This record gives structure tokens, C-alpha cells and sequence, in this order.
């Protein structure tokens, strides 16, 4: 039965009020204070000039407690605003100063004042970013490959790179102390005369200094809760800064013993990684795996207080935002952070392990409503009937939570790429779908995004594009009379911009290596402080990078068309195909029926199913071949993130009849309006792709009808139909759940529905924060019933 | 009989007088081109900083081609300048702007516009030398231990690394050209997606940018050749020019044919080494061996003509100088660059290799009687008697010229070390006395001096100096009852300083791997091209590390008076000894004479040659303990260049009988004036030593009454000398040949003896250019007679 969800406090509705009122800005503290610290630290290695500019950062940036938090840590004076990372890139920020705040969606503020101080930032960091270093490297064959609208490398160029769940639980028990004095036990055992030891020793002092002054940092906020409690009438109010003060005095360097200190500490360690670096996906990951002995052997705290912490952390993982440049933010729209956060599934020797926070978690989405975190559940064979019934309740809200993600095909997955059994049955989730082992992992989850739909479009035309050959001179698709050789020229297209996309991204991963090593992230992950090496340097126990495929349906569709309509039937001959989709269907209607009406992805179709499963494992049998410079290897994954429609904007019409310049298709989803056989035929269809090859994720998104959750039956349906694609080896799938009408009112009255919360792709934004793009695209998808 | 010398031409005379009479100056040209370059080239790696800084030097760099000149190429305008290289440091130089000109010895001009454009060199710099960072590497323990007056890391600290003879023999075959075709080839193999490739793919680019400049600057002399001509009237000297133009436009590229063509593409070698970087040591090696076939192949040119192009380049190489600072200076007076230049030895086969260009080379030193080359012969089992005769010959004109090598030890001693027999049999000697493989080596030849006298002092002082605790707390000496005590106590102290010797040895060596690795040089260095990286990232076949022992008499002297006078003997308890040392023997002259009466080193006397063979192996073998960054082993030399003094200095009175502040020993040589059985006793001590493990060389000094070298006697004698003391392994012996009067005459009259030439060590200067400390310690040098 349903047993609905409980009431949060009124505490909650105030915090939660403080995210959605906000007024998202640029703040130029971050980028001023380090931008003085590099100027007093040239003579310095790169690690120690990283580690001495955390510590003056954390030394001077102002300090926030918002009316009423129980949980403290802000890293902007504006809530939901962001920080400056001018280290990364910053011409595009000069560039688009006096535009943020003009933008249709992710609209940021900026402060005259801001402006004028963020000048001699853009005159200091001139040439000496990560980005500039990294273009430096690449050829200038990889730079045009680069720049073909074929795949973008954006993500870790202009920004930090992230994409990982550090050891909480190990900080969490041992505090930034343990973590230091590690680093000292290290620092001895390595007393050698041996030149190797020079390097490492810099290393280690340098996650010495950056934890010093992580616990500094923690005392400010101790200082800040008192001199707010001496200033407070109401003695409530005034005894949870008094407590506030004692909790962070406490956490500062000691590891956590009570409940409340574990959701502190938890939250400082989240809190400091996006200081030193802005890279986004930092996940918590088996937050209920970690968090609940402190729960549980906290024989004080009552239920209701425990789900409020929990409803406070909730609220600020929404605090935190990224400004990102006016390009890349068509590539994440929606002001998102990707903190991935899941529960339940199964232990390290094959048990359940579902736990009470587990449900706590999925009480806390319902409390909250609102985007972050990105809230997941892991489901296995033996997952607990309840606990699935319960995460559908969660799904019929309409919040577009959680995600759901299959055991039984990413632990082998991962064993296949190198972990231990151990190790794989812990993973969590990064980002939007990508799984890792926590505390051991630089994995480099969202790499890239590749556009697949412009393979098959260089592939009709040769690589020729815009009157310039940008791809290699493959066979005349005029003279080409087989399908089979069609799939060669595919290849060989795909072969020539996978390379280029890899090694630029290596080029990238080098560039962080040699200008950004972070010693505090480092500190948190396993190896690095025994290998005395950062992330950056290949001190995780694993290493991957993982580029992202987009367009799985367009392909199956293209592929099929291509097949079946021009080599089988022979109802147009190539040229006539080449020509049409040049002219973008223009007055040839008739050839455009012809594709529109060839079988399509999602109708559980094998004809046409099998093409998009070879379609992506050509693109994934790619990338498996490069290996980066931390030596790991690529794996490919097959996520959109919100790429899909501007991708979709740069892309010609394409063989299954998509129009130029429409929106791709999000994930392994069908396109929309294809699947009109019911959502289990398009369960179906999608799980017959290879989704063990695709080891960095792969995206399935539906959407219902409000009336298919309704009623125990409801949610009895989509466990069902959630169980039927897992056991058919799908690996991920999740669920919008709302009523059209409400969208299409949003995009009218935008003030009336500030709250309208709507599930994208791995993630949930604030429906009236997206672009209309982006909102359209969600809207113009397919609907289904049970 | 003796042949005696020919003469010069009147060429030759202009030539060396333009060297003579300039007044060497700070030039600031270079200083402000390479910070121009630094700042277009902030996104770019190191490498590639190296060269494109380069390129713009070479580019722009003010050229000059002085009158009367065959062979063109010249680093400043005025002769016998410097150039600054503020990418080492930069600071000292600030600081001494003001002064330079008020120096006793080694003074430097520096025009009032030059001083005036420095501001913004040294501005830019701030922070990013190698220096700072070499600094920022060391561990504060070692940073205090490098300023204890125990040893100096400076050489490679303050400025450039050099000591490397590379492969002229190859460049003058292929040219330019060739070695960029190499690089390119290997951008070829090296083709693949293995991010390895990538910073490979940077070296081999900018080695092939530094060749391309290297081509640009020799083309710079053709049209200045050719420009010089339009407006000579004298048809001679504008057939001269014209012809140079001619050479200049062939060796700007294309390999040498003609011996002209292989002089002057020699010198633009050189010369651009001299260039990229100010690392002094750059040595010629076996020119005899090289130039021979150039010569020997040319069927139109002249002996004499032959020998003027020879006595051009002798001059050239005395057109280079490099400024120092003032404490620098001290350890290298007479504006030396120490450019070695050995002939005759055997070959490959182990036959010997004396050729017409080895006699041309001697014949050269007569011609031209200037500081450099630093001209060397090697001498083994079957050298011929002409040649030796005629070496002796050389000696006998009073240059300190020729410095002897031994083959028969230093070719087993390399070989030790890891060469092949073929590459040590081809050795040619770095600097003063350090042998290696040109063409295959980074050896790092004079990485360190380290005071072997501070060593003894702080034995006796348990480790405290001036007040502080500076080295280990070793045994007190008062309690000391054994010379056994004594010797452990003095090999603690040992390991202490040569460990931090070292290790800032190697904090250095990254420093420059990190901020100046060099394209050009190590192009021309074997494996740098193949393994696609630079010399200072272990490119070379052969790496080493070689700190040099100072104060090696004063240590075996010291040990024997310890030993006998107060163990053996009791004349004095130890405490008696300890205090009188401290109080520089005031009061206590019967103590000191005690000393000094003691048995001293370079008398064929067994107690005191064995304590200073085993003094000197402590030393020894704590280096041969270290490795480097480059996967080098550290080998130890026992060599002063003019340190001696200077260290001497600062070094308390010790147990030999020498009072506080008097110079340390030279070399391997006996200290002054306790020599007194003739050089052959003397000889005979030195070959007690072990010069085997010394690989890094060992330097050994005698001085002769003009009448030990009259007449066939004279050079039979002196040979015979030589021959017995290298029969007896002994690795070098060098000697000056002049009168007393004549050094005393040029000290009260330095104007009338401008051109008055004498040896210090490893290295002969123009005496009047030494400080007066260095020219004492050279006329207080023992006198010999046969």
C-alpha cells in the first residue's frame, strides 16, 4: 500500500524559499583572492601554489549563515550564485560581462563592482589557465577536429574537472586531522635520498597545508554561529547557533561521532571541494551506506530531527551554482551541479543493503522539491519489493526522481574494466549515469559529448562540410552499392573524430596535471597520498575518461532508412538521398515520407533495434581504444545531458527524416513520437543495445501520463515495467510524470511556477530556469500510459 | 731536437689585440628579447617557451663582425663581453648593477642605458627563474645546509648548466638540415594515439624551431658579410668578406665540405650553444678528431692558411665571457668559460690518433697565447715521443698549457662508470679535468664545490659552528680516545653535507628540467632525439652528477697531525688541540709547530699519502651513494678551479698547522711549500690517491723554475716526469713555467703585462684580469726544479 509522504518543517519551506528567491550572480571574492595568492607563489611548484591559494581563499572569502539553517557552509554571499574560477578559463567571462543577465535561461547577475574588480584577474591569469596550456598541446589537426561541430571539449577545458565521490565516509571518521597525519606517516616512510621522493614530498605538504586550512575554514563558521548567537533574541534560535558553534568547533579537524556532527562534517567536505575547484558531478554517492552508522549509533537524536538535518543538507546541495559560458551552458542547462546521490542495492558481499536513511532519502526529495541532488536508487534481484514501491511513490510526485539504476549489469561492467567484485558491487553514481567505486576513482565521466547524428551526415557526404573537407575523403555515397559499404564509410568517419576527440582530451587531462593538481581532492581518494601523487598524476587506484555518444536513436533510424529504402529497395537511389537531405527535405515531401515511414527505434523492432545497437557500438568500439595519460582507459558512455538539442541545431536533416536543425534524441531514449507501441515494446527496443561496453552510462528517459501512476496499480505497473528492462540488461531508466497542460501554463506565467520542478536528462531542474529550447524538447516528448 | 714555433700571421695579431684591448661589459640585448619572447609565449609549455625564445634572440640578437676577422659569429658587440641570462636568476645582478666596475679582478662595464632597460627584465623574472624554484624544491634542513660555508650548489643555481662537449662531428657532417630531417623522421615513427607522444611531439617540434633559427642567424652573417663588402674599398679584404658571405650561406643548413666551411659552421655551433644558454664548459673535445678529415679531404688549402683559420677560432673562443656574481666570481676568477680542447689519445681500436690538427692545435696555442681554449693532450701506453716532445715544448713557452690526461686510468674509470670500452676510449675532458663521451653525455660535470677542510674543522667541533649546530652532534673530541673515534666522527660529519649537497643538487637538476629544458642543445646530443626528450629529462645515453672535493692536502695533512701528535704521541690532549685550533694557534706557536713539523703530503712519505687517500675516499664514497633526476649516478671530482682561495677563507685554522683564513690546497697538488723532495716525491704521493673512483677528474698542479726546461734536457726531463707519475695512475698534471719576478712585476705594473698569461687550475687566465688573493696563492705556489 501507499503510505504517502510525512510533512517537513516549517524550518524547510523558509530554507527551501531562500534557494527559489534568490537572484543567481557572479561573485568576484574567489577570483580576487586567487589571483593575489599566484602572484605572491610563482617561485612555487604548481601543487604548492594550488594548496598555499585554497588556504588564502579559505582564509578570506566571506563567510554565510543563512536565517535559520541548521546546517552552515556557503560558498556564495548571493544563495544559489557562483564563484569566479579564473584559473580554468576566463576570456569568455570578460567577453560576456554585460550579456548574463540578458540570457532566456541560466541568467546570471553581476554586480557593476564585480565587473570592475574582475579586470586585473583577466589581465594576471592571461595566458597561464589550464585551457590555454591545453591548446597548446593539441595539434592543429585536433584543433580543427575541435571545432567541426562534429564533439566539443568543453567541459574540462573551461572549467575544472570534478566528476568524483571522494572517501567521505573515511573523512567523515577520521576528520581532516587523520587525513593530515596520513600525509605525516606517509612523508616519513618516504625519508630517502632518492630523487623521486622531491616531488612526493611537495605533494604531501601541499594536502597538509590545503587540510589545515580546510579545518580554519570550519572554525570561521564556529566563530561566525556565536558572534550570530550573542546578536539573537529568541532563545531557540539562539541556542542552534550556540550549537551550531559547538558542532563546527568539533568537526573542524575530529571526525564525527553524533548524527548532527556527521551531517556537518559531510557537508564541509562538500562544501571545500567546490572551493578549490568548480568542476561539477561532485556525488555523493552511498550517502545512506556511509551515513547511517552515525544514524544509527546516535541513540539521542529522534527520527524527525535526522530527516530535518537531512531536509537542510537537501537544501544546500541547491545552494551551490556554476556560471558557465554562454555556449556551454546550451550543453547544461538549468543552473545544474549533477550531485549525484544514491541509495540502497547491495553490499560488498552481495547482500541488501537497504538502510533507513536509505528512505529518509527519498522522503527528503518530497520534503525539499527541488532539483539537487540528483537522487537515485540502485536496484538488484533482491531488492526489497518495498523498498522499489517506495521509490515509485517517489517517481509518481512528478519530480522526475530518482533515477533508477541496474546492479546486475554495471557490477560486471565493472569488473570487466578493472575492478575488484568488492569494488564493483559499491559503485555509486556520478553526474547523470556514471558509475564508479568511491574513493578510488578519477574516472573523467563527461569527457566529451560526441555528436553521432553528424557522422552519419559526414558519411552521406564524404566529410565534406560547409565547403570544407573537415572529415576523411570516404567513398562517394553516389557510387556506393551496398549497405555495407555505407557502414564502412561510417566507420572510417567515426574512427578519424573519435581520435581526435581522445587525444584532445588527453591533451586537456596534461593540461590540469601540469597547472591544477589538487591536493585537497587528492587527500580524499584512494592512493594518492600513499603514492604521494594527485588525481591529476594518476594516483587513483582507477583511472578511465569517458566521452559521451549522442544521437543513438537518429542513427538506428538512419541506418535502417539508409538500409532498407535505398540498398534493399531501391525506391531512391543515393545521389537522390544525398541531394534531398541537402535541401532539407525541401519539395521532395514524397522521399521524406518514405524515411519517416521506414521502421523505427522503439517499437521493439529487430530490423531496426539491432542497427542502433551497431550504430553505437561502432562509436563505443572507438573509443575503447585510447588509453590517457593517468593510465587509464576511455570508455564510451551514451548520455545527453541537455547537448542533444543545440546538438541537434548544428546537424543537417538526417536519413530518418528528422528536419535540419532539430533536436537529437536524449539518451538511448527513442525519438520523440517514434515509439508508439507502448512503453514495454520501447523497454524493449532500448535494452537490446550493449549497455556493458557503454561503462560510463547509458540514459533512458520516459515520460507518463499522471493517470498510469495513479493507484497502487500504478506504481505495481512501473516497478513491473522497471523490472522487465533491467532484466533484460538495460542499465538505467527514469521518469517524468506530469501533466502537459502544467508545462505549457509554465512557459506562459513563469512567476506562477516557480516551483515546477521537471526531469531533463540525469537530472531534475527548475522548469522555468531552462531555456525554451530545452523546455520544448521535454514537452514535444513522448507520453505514454501503462 | 726542438723545433720550435712558427709565427702567426699579422692577422693574428689585430685578431687577439681587438680581445686585449676591450673593456668586458654587461650587454642587454639578449636580457630584453628573451623577456619580450616570455611574455608572447605564456599558454605554451617550457619546451617550447625554450624555443621560440630562442628563435627571437637569434632573430634579433645586435650582430657584429669585427675587422680583420676569417671566422664570424660574435655574442656581444664589445669583445669579450656578456650577455644576461635572467631566466637562471637575475637578482644578483640588481643588485650589483652599481658596482660591477668597481671590482679588483673580473670587472665589468655596464652602460647607464643598459642598467636603465634591466628594470623591466627584472621586474618580469620575478619568481620564475630556475633559481626560485630550485629553492622552492629544497627541504628547509637542506637550505640551511647549503648556507653553512660546508659547500655551494651555485654553479647551476644562478645560472646556466653547460659542461657537455656535444656532437660537433655529426652537425659539421649533416648540418642544420640534418639534425631537423632527424627530428622530423622521428615525429614520423613516433605517430600514435599513446598520449605519450604528445610531450615527445613538443620536444622534437621545438628542436626543429631551434634549428630553423640556427639556420636564420647564420644567414644574419652572410648579408652583414655581403653588406661589409659592398663598402670596402681594399680588394683583398673585400674578397675575404665576399667569401665569408659564401661559407655563411652554405653551413646555414648544409653540412661542411671544405675545412673553411667546417671552421666557421664549428664556430656558429659553438657559438649558438653559447647562446641558448650561459652554462659555461662548453668544450670543443677532440677537435683534432672531428676537424682532421675536413682538413685532410680539402685538396686546396694551405698549411698556413689551415693554421690561420685554426688561430681564428683559438682567438674566437676567447671573444666569449659570462658575468658572474660576486661571490661566483670568487670560485671562477679570470673571466674563464673553461672551453676544453684535447688532442691526440687513441681510438676506438686502441691505436693512436695524434693527426696533423692535434700538432696545428699546439702550434695554435704558441700562435695566439691567449686564455682559451683550455688546450689539453691526452697521453697513454703508446703516444708517440714527437708528440709528447712536442707537448713539452709547449709547456716550456710558460702558458700553463698544455693540461696532460691520463688515458691508461681514465678510460678503465669510465668504463667503471657504464661506458662502453668504444665510447671511453673516445672520452675528450669538460671544463677542467672531466672526461666523457662527447656526443652521448649530460654529466653535470661541476655540479658542487664542497669544503673537505670545513669537514675536519667540524669534527673537531662536534658539528657547532659560530654559535649554531650546524652539522650532526658527533662524538666530542675532548672524550676522544682513538683515531678510530676520530675517523667515524669525521665520516658522520662527511655524510651529513654531501647528503644535502646533493639532494640540492638534485632540486636544481629539476628546476631546470621544469623551467629550462633546452631544444637546441640537446639535439645535438645522442638519444635526446630518439627518446623525444630534452638533456635535462634524462634524453642523454650517459648521465652524472659530479660535486668536487676542495682541500684535499690540507685533509691528508690534518689527519696525520691528528693522529700522531695527539693519538700516537700524547704531545697534546685532545681538548689542547680543539682550543688552540679555535683560538688560531695565539699564543700557542709551540703547538702549531708541533704541526706543521708533523709529516706532510708530497713527500713519497707512506703515513701521511695513505691518511690522505683515505680522507679524500670518505668523501669519495658518500657521492658515489646519490643518484639524479635523469637515472644518473653521482661520481665525485677533487678539482678547485679558484675556490680554493675563497673557501680558504672561510675556513677556521686547522690541524696541518695552517692558520685561519689562509687558502685550502689546489686540487690533488701538496700545500705550499711542504713539497720539499723534489716534483717526483711529489708525484709520487699524488699517485697514492685513488684517481679511479674521482671519475668526475682529479686536478693536479706543479710549478718549474724556468731552468727545469732548458734545452732537450729540459723536455726529456719533463716528460719522463710525466710519464712515470701517469704509469703510476695518476689521472692529470698541468704546469706553469715561469719566472717569479715577471708575476711580482705585472702586480705592481699590471699595464705592462696585459698579455702576461699563467695557469690556476684546469685553466690558464690573463693574470693581471685574477684579484690579488688568487695571484698570492699562485706566486706562494711551491717551485720546482727538476
Amino acid at each position: 500500500i501507499s503510505k504517502g509522504f510525512s510533512t517537513q518543517t516549517e524550518r524547510i519551506n523558509i530554507l527551501k524559499a531562500q534557494i527559489l528567491n534568490a537572484k543567481p550572480c557572479v561573485e568576484s571574492e574567489r577570483a580576487i583572492l586567487i589571483t593575489e595568492s599566484f602572484k605572491q607563489t610563482e617561485g612555487q611548484p604548481a601543487i604548492l601554489r594550488r594548496a598555499l591559494a585554497l588556504k588564502h581563499i579559505l582564509e578570506n572569502i566571506p563567510i554565510t549563515i543563512r536565517d535559520q539553517e541548521l546546517i552552515v557552509g556557503s560558498l556564495t554571499k548571493e544563495p544559489r550564485s557562483s564563484q569566479v574560477f579564473p584559473e580554468f578559463s576566463n576570456k569568455w567571462l570578460q567577453d560576456e560581462l554585460d550579456r548574463l543577465n540578458k540570457r532566456t535561461g541560466d541568467a546570471f547577475q553581476i554586480s557593476e563592482e564585480s565587473k570592475e574588480k574582475l579586470k586585473d584577474v583577466f589581465e594576471y591569469w592571461n595566458g597561464k589557465t589550464t585551457s590555454e596550456l591545453a591548446t597548446s598541446y593539441m595539434t592543429e589537426e585536433t584543433r580543427e577536429a575541435v571545432n567541426c561541430d562534429v564533439f566539443t571539449v568543453g567541459n574540462y577545458y573551461y572549467n575544472g574537472v570534478g566528476h568524483v565521490s571522494v572517501d567521505y565516509g573515511k573523512v567523515l571518521r577520521v576528520g581532516f586531522n587523520g587525513i593530515i597525519n596520513e600525509a605525516k606517516e606517509q612523508l616519513e616512510k618516504n625519508r630517502s635520498i632518492d630523487p623521486d621522493f622531491i616531488k612526493k614530498e611537495k605533494f604531501l605538504n601541499s594536502v597538509i597545508i590545503s587540510c589545515e586550512a580546510a579545518i580554519t575554514y570550519v572554525n570561521r563558521y564556529a566563530k561566525k554561529a556565536k558572534e550570530i548567537a550573542d546578536n539573537t533574541s529568541d532563545a531557540k534560535r539562539k541556542a542552534e547557533l550556540n550549537e551550531i558553534a559547538k558542532i563546527c568547533s568539533k568537526v573542524s579537524g575530529e571526525g564525527a561521532k553524533s548524527f548532527y556532527e556527521a551531517c556537518q562534517l559531510f557537508w564541509f567536505i562538500h562544501a571545500i571541494i567546490n572551493i578549490e575547484s568548480n568542476g561539477h558531478s561532485i556525488s555523493p554517492a552511498r550517502f545512506d551506506q556511509y551515513m547511517y552508522p552515525y544514524y544509527e549509533n546516535d541513540k539521542n537524536i529522534t527520527d524527525k530531527f535526522a530527516q530535518e538535518l537531512i531536509d537542510c543538507i537537501w537544501i544546500k546541495l541547491n545552494d551551490i551554482n556554476k556560471v558557465r559560458d554562454e555556449i556551454s551552458t546550451k550543453h547544461f542547462g538549468g543552473y545544474p551541479m549533477y550531485q549525484n546521490l544514491i541509495v540502497g542495492g547491495q553490499n560488498s558481499e552481495g547482500k541488501d543493503a537497504t538502510n533507513k536513511v536509505s528512505y529518509m532519502a527519498l522522503e527528503a526529495a518530497v520534503h525539499v522539491k527541488l532539483p539537487q541532488p540528483s537522487l537515485s536508487v540502485r536496484i538488484w534481484n533482491k531488492t526489497p519489493d518495498e523498498f522499489l514501491l517506495r521509490a515509485a511513490e517517489l517517481t509518481r510526485e512528478g519530480l522526475g526522481l530518482p533515477a533508477y539504476y541496474n546492479d546486475e549489469v554495471i557490477i560486471p561492467a565493472l569488473v570487466s574494466r578493472g575492478l575488484t567484485l568488492e569494488d564493483a558491487r559499491d559503485y555509486g553514481i556520478i553526474g547523470c549515469v556514471e558509475p564508479q567505486k568511491p574513493g578510488k576513482t578519477e574516472g573523467w565521466h563527461d569527457s566529451a559529448f560526441f555528436n553521432l547524428a553528424r557522422i552519419v551526415e559526414l558519411t552521406i557526404n564524404s566529410g565534406f562540410d560547409k565547403n570544407k573537407q573537415i572529415g576523411p575523403k570516404t567513398q562517394n555515397f553516389e557510387e556506393m552499392k551496398s549497405f555495407d559499404e555505407f557502414m564502412k564509410a561510417y566507420k572510417a568517419q567515426m574512427e578519424y573524430f573519435v581520435k581526435h576527440m581522445c587525444c584532445a582530451d588527453n591533451c586537456i587531462d596534461i593540461a590540469h596535471a601540469e597547472r591544477a593538481p589538487l591536493p585537497f581532492l587528492s587527500s580524499m581518494v584512494d592512493n594518492c597520498i600513499g603514492k604521494g601523487k594527485s588525481l591529476q598524476d594518476g594516483g587513483a587506484e582507477y583511472n578511465f575518461s569517458g566521452p559521451q555518444g549522442v544521437g543513438v536513436a537518429n542513427i538506428g533510424d538512419s541506418l535502417v532508412a539508409v538500409k532498407k529504402i535505398v540498398f534493399d529497395e531501391n525506391k531512391i537511389t543515393p545521389s537522390e538521398l544525398k541531394k534531398t537531405l541537402n535541401n532539407d527535405f525541401k519539395n521532395s515531401e514524397e522521399i521524406q515520407a518514405l524515411l519517416k515511414n521506414a521502421p523505427k527505434f522503439g517499437n521493439d523492432i529487430d530490423e531496426v533495434d539491432n542497427l542502433a545497437r551497431e550504430g553505437a557500438l561502432v562509436y563505443c568500439r572507438e573509443v575503447n581504444k585510447y588509453t590517457n595519460p593517468r593510465g587509464g582507459n576511455f570508455q564510451p558512455g551514451l548520455y545527453p545531458s541537455s547537448i542533444n538539442v543545440y546538438f541537434g541545431s548544428l546537424t543537417g536533416a538526417t536519413p530518418d527524416g528528422r528536419k535540419s536543425g532539430q533536436p537529437l534524441a536524449d539518451g538511448v531514449s527513442p525519438s520523440r513520437g517514434c515509439d508508439v507501441s507502448g512503453p514495454t515494446a520501447a523497454c524493449n527496443s532500448v535494452s537490446k543495445l550493449d549497455h556493458f561496453i557503454a561503462s560510463n552510462g547509458t540514459l533512458f528517459n520516459q515520460k507518463f501520463h499522471p493517470s498510469a501512476l495513479k493507484g497502487d496499480n500504478g506504481l505495481m505497473n512501473l516497478s513491473s515495467l522497471i523490472r522487465s528492462y533491467f532484466d533484460q540488461k538495460g542499465f538505467h531508466v527514469q521518469f517524468n510524470v506530469i501533466d502537459k497542460k502544467i508545462l505549457l501554463a509554465a512557459q506562459k506565467n513563469p512567476e506562477k511556477y516557480q516551483d515546477l520542478i521537471v526531469r531533463v536528462a540525469g537530472y531534475s531542474a527548475q522548469f522555468i530556469s531552462l531555456d525554451k529550447s530545452i523546455q520544448n524538447d521535454i514537452i514535444a516528448r513522448t507520453e505514454h500510459v501503462m
